[PDB]
This record gives structure tokens, C-alpha cells and sequence, in this order.
């Protein structure tokens, strides 16, 4: 069928595994069969590696995400990222991925192609964040989250000069979630920068977009200073 | 003896009651004896009302605080406010009161007398906050907290033109606690204003006090709009 059906089928199989309905061998067989039905051979070999017990579910998910990035399947990428952030106990990152997925679905139904590359770059950043979390290395997580906040700053700057309003609310929600994540990570300066960007976005949405820019360059210099 | 030891004795009695070591009759008798020893008759009658069972511990604490406000005892005021905010399960307000007590204790050992009036006004605002919380009326709590944030903003504006450094850290911590309180109350705009003031204070303390003023009028304008 179409690439949208494959993503939904794979996602459903993964939720069945995660909820405890099926086990690892059943999941491997089902997902390998689904990939074989659609002609995706490399994904099939990656799942075969799980069927042999060489790798685990998390490593298989990471390799599947890399292969889908090489191939260019977007809905499968979102499904795999949600599964990765659900295997690791982080609901906030799953919420961020969900909001990004809704933004991508809104963007693809119109002619907006500039936001697509920015969403792809943020997907790369989220993938690196997940990889760093799997490595239990907390120092790179903060830097990657700072890069993600800068990318959201770029997108909100682009969107303010346009008439988009739902994008503003979604970016505000995402920035609030990252601020909570930073607070839970024992950091206060990066949380303050994220909340500054969120406040600027809210001010621009309200109607007072004259005061937003001062906050905007203030937050960007703070973010640039804190990365180094 | 001196009023400093009276507050310590009363506070120790109240913590003994709160920890479950002594009961209400024992606490009433002990506190009435302490007040009678130091010659405070009105406080003794207020405690006598508790001994007769007419009022409860929280009501007695409220009337004791009002009587101490009329008399002008500061350490007793702080003790009574901490007891009030401990009877109501709000550790964050107790932390705010503790930081205010440290601020007042630092101020009294030097010649700073202008901060005393503002600390007294903030104590009045905190007393109103406690009264509103006891009434379970959540709408006035947010407005009173907004007034408290405005007072803290005025104090940080006064302190920035001076050379104090620990003070700025103290308003920063207080404002962060108030922002957490606002977030837990299901509000986002007032929390954003409190975090804006805290960020301005942090920036001024760091050394870049030129960027803090824009934040200062932005936050104060937002607070003024949100109060009405
Ligand atoms: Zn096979
Ligand atoms: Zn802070
Ligand atoms: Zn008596
Ligand atoms: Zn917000």
C-alpha cells in the first residue's frame, strides 16, 4: 500500500509490544513481515537481527530510525521516535514529538516547504538527544536541548513575520515543556532562556509584537553564551 | 526578658504542638504562661480563648498575629506567620517567609531603614494571602501574589542601584518559588511575569544591568495589566 499505512501498522505493532500484549519474538516476526510486504529489505534485515537475539528492541528502533532517515520516510520516523521516547521513561519528550508531528501534518497539507527542513533538523536534534539519553551522558543533553531551543527560536522568528497563529501556540507549549525538562535537570539559566523565548512568542501572539524583539535578541545572546 | 527570647519560646512551643509532642490544652497553657511572664496581656487573653475551646489553633494564630502587628513585635510576627503557613500544608510559603526573615535579620544589623517598611508591607501581603487561603478563595490569592511580585520588583529595582549581592539572590529565589506556586495554581501569564522579574534580577546580578531595565518595564507593565 502507501507509506502512510505502513507507519500506522508498525506503530500499532510497537504499541502492542509496549503495552505487554505481545512479546519480542512475536513483535520481530510481525514487524519483519510488515516490512517485507512493502518491499523495504534493509528494514527487514534490521528486524531479522532482532529475531536472532543479537540486538534489543531499543537498538533495533535506533537502527530502524537511521535507515528510515536514509530512505526518507517521515511518518515512520515520527512513529519510531515516539517509540524510542516511550521505551525510555520520558513522557515530556513524547509530548514534544507529538506536537512536532501535528505541526508537520499541518505543514504538508499546504505549500509551506521552508518549515520542512527546519522540522527535519529538529528531528535530527531530537534523535541525538535520545541517543545521548540512552548513553546516560547528561552533559550533551543540555547542549542539544539548547540547539533545539535555538531552532525553535528561528522558527518562531520566521512565523511571527507571517500570519500563523496555531504555530505560535504550539511553539509556546513546546518551549514550556523544554523549560520544565531543564528545571528537572538541575539547570536554571537554560530554563530561563527557554521561558524567555516562550514569553516572546506569547507576546507576539497577543498582539504586542513590538516588545517581542528585545526579548528575542536577549534570549538569543543568552543561549549563544550558555552553549560555549 | 527580651522580645527576641519570647519569640523563640513561643515558636518552640508551637513546633512542639505541630510535631505531635504536646496537645492543644498543654500548648494553650504553656503559651499563655509565656505571654503572661513577659507582660503581654492581650496575647494572654487571646490564648485564654483557645484554652476555653471557643476558637481553634489557626484562629488563635491569626488573632495573635494581628495583636503582634498592633504591638509591633517582628520576630513574633515571623514565628506566627511560619506557624500559620505550616498549619496549612504549604511548604513553599514557609520557605518564602524564611527567606524574608533572613532578609529582615540582615537589614536590622545595619542602618538600612527603608527596606524595613517594604518588608512590613510584604508581610501584610503574606498575611492577606494566608487569610485568603484559609477562606479557600483562590481568585484573590493570585491578585495578592501579583501585589507581592510587584513589591519584590520595587525592592530589586531599589537594590540594583546599590551594591548588594546576596539580596539579589534572595529576591531571585523568592520569585522562582512564586513562579512555581503560580504554575501549580493553573496560571501561566503571572508565572511568566514572575520569571521575567527573576531573569531581570539574575541579569543585573551577573553584570549586564543594561539589558535588565527593558525586562523591568516589560514585566511591570504585564503585571499591571494582569492585576486588573
Ligand atoms: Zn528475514
Ligand atoms: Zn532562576
Ligand atoms: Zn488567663
Ligand atoms: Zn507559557
Amino acid at each position: 500500500g502507501t507509506m502512510e499505512e505502513l507507519a500506522r501498522r508498525v506503530g500499532r505493532a510497537i504499541e502492542r509490544y509496549l503495552n505487554g500484549e505481545i512479546n519480542e519474538v512475536e513483535l520481530a516476526l510481525a514487524v519483519g513481515h510488515i516490512f517485507r510486504d512493502y518491499g523495504l529489505e534493509e528494514l527487514h534485515e534490521i528486524v531479522d537481527r532482532l529475531l536472532a537475539g543479537e540486538i534489543s528492541v531499543l537498538e533495533m528502533l535506533f537502527r530502524l530510525y537511521e535507515a528510515a532517515v536514509k530512505l526518507g520516510l517521515d511518518d515512520l520516523k515520527f512513529v519510531l521516535l515516539k517509540a524510542i521516547f516511550k521505551l525510555l521513561n520520558e513522557p515530556k519528550m513524547v509530548k514534544i514529538v507529538e506536537i512536532l508531528e501535528e505541526m508537520y501534518k499541518r505543514a504538508v497539507k499546504k505549500g509551506d516547504e521552508e518549515t520542512i527542513k527546519l522540522l527535519k533538523e529538529m528531528l535530527e536534534v531530537l534523535f541525538e538527544i535520545a541517543k545521548a539519553i540512552a548513553n546516560n551522558d547528561k552533559e550533551e543533553v543540555k547542549k542539544l536541548l539548547a540547539k533545539f531551543v535555538l531552532l525553535l527560536l528561528e522558527m518562531v522568528k520566521r512565523a511571527i513575520k507571517k500570519g500563523d497563529k496555531e504555530t505560535l501556540k504550539l511553539i509556546h507549549e513546546i518551549l514550556d515543556i523544554i523549560a520544565e525538562i531543564f528545571e528537572e535537570l538541575g539547570d536554571d539559566e537554560l530554563a530561563h532562556a527557554a521561558r524567555l523565548v516562550s514569553k516572546a512568542a506569547e507576546l507576539a501572539l497577543k498582539g504586542k509584537k513590538e516588545e517581542a524583539e528585545k526579548l528575542f535578541e536577549i534570549a538569543e545572546e543568552e543561549l549563544k553564551e550558555l552553549i560555549e
